[PDB]
């Protein structure tokens, strides 16, 4: 399942596209600009790039600022079904709160939203339950008459003893039976339900390399404040070389097909 | 950056192989198979080590072949102190069965036997638990006096509910802080307490996040490996594999890991 | 932590009260005579009961609980799943409850807590049992921005996530959520869940979390026992109801004759 | 149901105590404390073994075994000790991480003592049924009776430095067709919380079980709320009491989940 995205094609046979944004909320004009620094590591390792907003009527304009300055697709959390017309609106991608995957209404009100949707996995599901998560979503989308291509599955951790979450990779292979583009969130999935920035690089390095569609990464565009002990977030003036290890790694196992398919 | 016979292994070195079968052959197809992954991992400048089909005086007899007609360095687990003995006088390399990890009189009688010992983290521990047992192994060769730096630290899985072991790999850059190389189980991190295809998704996430050593499994008779089989590569495929996972470990050392830096 | 229930006072030091529902949905007549056997049932052992909807997983579930009521007298819980459902079971019920995956859904709670209904919030099996007070002093403040008493909100226990597909009721949580002042109920039915076939475990969780210590204990009976299997739903057979709270009784009065060790 | 030293143990028995103390004391005190246990089990009816707090500490179980007529258990740690310890002791016990080592767990069936064998916390419940089987296997060849063995839960891994009791476990186990003891002690420790060993000991025997473990605190003057998982020795008839009435409410009639 590789399927179309704004103006360039995500799946598991196509390099891999990054979304990121900031874990701090800047300034119109610094939102703007730290979106401009990124557009541009990503153009120079031909990374494609989908922004997410750092966070409502505000925000949502800034996005679309975003979005006609830069010429950037965009992405969001929405948070209730009231809030899902406003937002389909103005964004290029929705995004779901884990905790919400299985909440049907709500799903499938973003499913006909017009615009596609990457879902979210629910800390407390298993990898095989998110076929039945995107199934329905589709049937919502063909039954509002929308292609069914358009839904992605994003990994986020899953709930280990208490107040914390593991990556089980696994998860990133058995995902692929949904014919859906798999997406990694490294930034949430090294939290504990910050202080855990060190692990992000791991995460996304060990994602990658099993083999994924996208990644998720939240970056600190203010590396004199970037703190160990704050945000689980990449300072911004290392985003760069991060990306380049990942293109490498993204390439390196995509070269040929995954021997577990094979 | 410790020697271990002919090469030197170690986060900052190339990784090196431990493999061997999942299933026991006849001596003279013992033989045939250990051949077969040696000149794999010569073609590829993988340093290997032959793991025994056998973890009895057959078996060590047999093993005995392998060094003598290939050369190869060896290793086997061993379950009690008697057992050292009887073996640390054949092979090259000790291992320690994950659930005796805090089993000190085991695990100092492995330390103080004169070859260096590869000690699996058990599956109730978490990584930062490992420091203390390879601390206080090496305090029991020092006072046997033997070199200190003869230890790894060999991540196999931890408990997940029931019946299941998830891969942390957070693990894998926490356990650098014995200052040992760190070994990932590719084929019993797995296991559940049939997953064969979990053992290409696991190696490749490992080697990205970076590691000294990877062990698995082959299977000899491809023929006979099935999906519902044991958590082994067959023999035919793993070749295909190394060359990624070569390409994987070469792409994260060509830096320092990010990590590092936080 | 004690709270007015309606006819009743619930709470850690009152005896406990049972939530009980069935498992299927049964024709119109069969509802109201199970109700009532019910009721009975635990009107013989004295246990506060309140009747869970069978209707909640519409306008004809609403109507058929409105007989209920009207014919039997019972207070009536449902499962809210919407803010759209709160207004729509408002003219027949009298106690909401939470789907658990929606506990940190701040709308979706504070309209619930503004209802005018009490609610039974059900603990997400992601939460560790000391998030639970942030939820209910949420809905407290939700309350009280309404106008409504605080005194009106439960914390109930659903199990934990277990690795994959089970979950575990850790007894150390119905302990530890005493903290939020809130009632604490025990849901023994989706407990043993594995995210029907477990309902060998439902008598053992409700026995279990009664000795632990609680104001109430949520179980799904099953009204046709001859039907009911080992592999079907997790609930407790109407004909044995009788026996089960019998015991969780005598265990119930045993562990609040005097003072939780815990506390000293 | 079987028989260890001088009753009967089982599901359908009432439920027996196993207690030692959180901190080693002197000779004297070892056996005034076990004196005190001693006392307080029998006000109660509450059968009672005393578990050790190597020659040293052997000796002076030995002295309290005399001394106060109790049946003692201590833990063995290796094949090596098994027959030392065991010519000492009426009841062995085996650590949870060496629960799959089997020619550890055979020796102490071979030994000709009864055996406590802890579920390690890397086990799922039915996985016990293979390790009792095979250890009666080991008793039988060696011409021992099978009926000396029992299953003895004390936690099950839940994230990194966490333990979770499933009271499921408690019930499962009984397919084994040996007692289950419930650790209370050991089912509390984080991999200070002395506060859950009522919860799960009154969790437990309401399951139902055969046996219960706790460790107690001689000297609740010094025991405080961030020392060992153990209940101060001058509150354990308080508990017992309790937890008297709990076994005799859920045996009073069959387990509802027999069905």
């Amino acid at each position: 399942g590789s399927m179309k995205l704004y103006d360039f094609e995500v799946g598991l046979d196509q390099p891999f596209f990054l979304i990121a944004g900031t874990c701090v909320v800047e300034s119109e004009q610094m939102t703007i600009d730290t979106a401009g620094r990124l557009k541009e590591i990503c153009a120079k390792l031909n990374v494609p790039f989908i922004y997410k907003s750092s966070y409502m009527d505000e925000g949502l304009r800034i996005l679309g600022e975003v979005k006609r300055q830069l010429g950037l697709p965009v992405l969001t959390d929405v948070h209730s079904i009231d809030e899902i017309e406003q937002v389909a609106s103005v964004v290029d991608v929705l995004q779901t709160p884990a905790f919400l995957c299985r909440q049907t209404d709500f799903i499938h009100a973003c499913a006909r939203s017009g615009k596609p949707v990457n879902i979210k996995k629910g800390q407390f599901l298993a990898p095989h339950d998110m076929k039945n998560v995107i199934d329905k979503a589709r049937e919502a989308a063909r039954e509002a008459g929308l292609s069914e291509d358009r839904f992605m599955a994003c990994e986020r951790g899953v709930s280990f003893g208490y107040n914390n979450l593991v990556s089980d990779m696994r998860s990133l292979a058995i995902m692929r039976e949904t014919s859906a583009p798999v997406v990694f969130d490294a930034t949430h999935s090294v939290q504990l339900p910050g202080g855990q920035r060190e692990f992000v690089p791991v995460l996304a390095r060990a994602a990658v390399a099993t083999g994924v569609a996208g990644l998720f990464m939240e970056t600190h565009p203010n590396p004199a404040e970037a703190k160990s002990d704050g945000p689980n977030a990449v300072p911004l003036n290392r985003m760069g070389a991060l990306l380049e290890t990942l293109v490498t790694l993204d390439q390196a196992v995509k070269r040929h097909p995954f021997l577990e398919n094979d």
